[PDB]
């Protein structure tokens, strides 16, 4: 609907003021890290990058390469993170969960099973601009099996607009997952696939809605035991961020700080990935389901200047 994020733009903006408050506390052996904390978090994404390019036109310096050699832990993660090309960000820790790591699909499904198709377009055309390989490419270069398979389905935004809506083909499909899925000696995960990849957000919304009345099951339970690992989490992905993404990415959170594991890479890709998109969104349905703040969590299992950074992120509920 009306997806609103928290970053907003400053008031009265002076790039050349801000740029120069950067070299100040990046300054000899004084890395003054809560100037640039509650600054850098006060200004949409569009401005502090007109900071960092009126940066290097005034000190002839990276405002990124500078930064990130002067902080450290996950308070360094977090600031670039916050200071990258919003339109570059998506397609940027793409190329961070491809690299010589090579796992970390996380990254890939959360990103992939929650962009919009219009906005795959974008995170993969710059992507291959900005690093010259196709992005598919890259996808099927590490990633195999169906889950790869889903991906690059996925990878394509080719989803089916909202044109309509025929409970013929609602009940039709329902059945085709249904077959794909329970009343078989298997899976045909190939009805998935299609199914949840082609189709649209509304048609498919409510394919998931007879499936409960024509299996019993949920869509999304039929999956867990009907599929594993990775795919599952591709369509357990689709599946939720499909009925609502902030929701999905909302419990993307919660499993990111639950229990001595703290996914700080997540917590922090997930916060600054839409700071300025629908993280309004993300707290306030937080609440409904996980009965609890988003404030309240970060700041209760998280410290240093990273959960105060995180809190003004956060925004103020
Ligand atoms: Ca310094
Ligand atoms: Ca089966
Ligand atoms: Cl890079
Ligand atoms: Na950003």
């Amino acid at each position: 609907q009306v997806l609103r994020g928290t970053v907003t733009d400053f008031p009265g903006f002076d790039e050349r003021a801000d740029a120069e408050t950067l070299r100040k506390a990046a300054k000899g052996l004084g890395t003054d890290e809560e100037s640039i904390l509650t600054l850098l978090t006060s200004r949409s994404n569009a401005q502090r990058q007109e900071i960092s390019a009126a940066f290097k036109t005034l000190f002839g310096r990276d405002l990124l390469d500078d930064l990130k050699s002067e902080l450290t832990g996950k308070f360094e993660k977090l600031i670039v993170a916050l200071a990258k090309p919003s339109r570059l960000y998506d397609a940027y820790e793409l190329k961070h969960a491809l690299k010589g790591a090579g796992t970390n699909e996380k990254v890939l499904t959360e990103i992939i099973a929650s962009r919009t198709p219009e906005e795959l377009r974008a995170i993969k055309q710059v992507y291959e601009e900005e690093y010259g390989s196709s992005l598919e490419d890259d996808v099927v270069g590490d990633t195999s099996g169906y889950y790869q398979r889903a991906l690059v389905v996925l990878l394509q935004a080719n989803r089916d607009p909202d044109a309509g809506i025929d409970e013929a083909q609602v009940e039709q499909d329902a059945q085709a997952l249904f077959q794909a899925g329970e009343l078989k000696w298997g899976t045909d995960e190939e009805k998935f696939i299609t199914i949840f990849g082609t189709r649209s957000v509304s048609h498919l919304r409510k394919v998931f809605d007879k499936y409960a009345t024509i299996s019993g099951f949920q869509i999304e339970e039929t999956i867990d035991r009907e599929t594993s690992g990775n795919l599952e989490q591709l369509l357990l992905a689709v599946v939720k961020s499909i009925r609502s993404i902030p929701a999905y990415l909302a419990e993307t959170l919660y499993y990111a700080a639950k229990g001595a594991g703290t996914d700080d890479h997540t917590l922090i890709r997930v916060a600054v990935s839409r700071s300025e998109i629908d993280l309004f969104n993300i707290r306030k349905e937080f609440r409904k389901n996980f009965a609890t703040s988003l404030y309240s969590a970060i700041k209760g299992d998280t410290s240093g200047d990273y959960k105060k950074a995180l809190l003004l992120l956060c925004g103020e509920d």
